[PDB]
RNA sequence: GCUCGCUGGGGAUACUGCGGGCCUUGGGACCGGGAGAGGCCGGGGGUACCCCCGGGGUAGGGGUGAAAUCCUAUAAUCCCGGG
């Protein structure tokens, strides 16, 4: 049944913002959208642009 | 010689005391550019920690030289979003 509960859970997409170029960032699960607002991602600048300069970076 | 103590007079003016004058070195006052976790009062923050609510997940967590009391299916330890 344990399985079963992970079988009932679909990937979402997340995005960068606008202005930062709207790129993907990563994938998530969840079963309810609703459940997905308000989560926060932690990515650095050299993964958005890339320079390996700026990789401790992060946003 | 001892009772080193008292008293009438004369003389000296280096030092101490007292009176007057004149100084700046000790000390104090003031001005300049700087140093400092010196003190008091008001405001703005930093992580960490404890408790509460909501999501995930499920059988252990904690602790000692070795264990046990203790916490946990009224869902802990651990991870995430808020107060
Ligand atoms: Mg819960």
């Amino acid at each position: 049944a344990a399985k079963d509960k992970w079988k009932l859970k679909q990937w979402y997409v997340i995005y960068a913002p606008d202005f930062f170029g709207g790129v993907e960032v990563g994938l998530t699960p969840a079963d309810d959208p609703e459940k997905v607002l308000n989560r926060v991602v932690e990515v650095t600048l050299k993964d958005i642009t890339g320079d390996f300069l700026k990789g401790h970076v992060k946003l």
